[PDB]
């Protein structure tokens, strides 16, 4: 229920699904390792996790715990 | 406890670890580094034991104790 006040935390909800737009992980999870020793790690991981609700629609049946935990 | 000579020779310690630039590294293996003869050879030690904290810092784990001693 709390995907609500997730979604106003720079976060967009579609078809009341939770939505993991590829780009801004890649991103963020850029900033913690280096992209060159593990590019293949996260393309091995993404390929064999990822899931689509639709022909654009895709996400990651995963959430963080920085981005839940209250301040 | 080499802070003392470390630091007046113009390297600096990060995280605890020693940094040797790529460029005066390479300056001084210039007559010792051939792409035809050493190029091979040199890849090998380089991919193996040189590490990196990203794409554009650059640090060797080694120190030359015969380039410190003043003569």
């Amino acid at each position: 229920p709390l995907m609500t006040d997730l979604s106003k935390k720079g976060y967009i909800l579609y078809d009341n699904v939770v939505t993991l737009p590829l780009t801004t992980f890649q991103q963020k999870i850029s900033k913690y390792f280096n992209s060159r020793l593990f590019g293949h790690d996260i393309e091995s991981f993404i390929n064999r996790h990822k899931k689509f609700a639709n022909v654009s629609d895709e996400y990651l049946q995963y959430i963080f715990i920085e981005d839940i935990s209250s301040p």
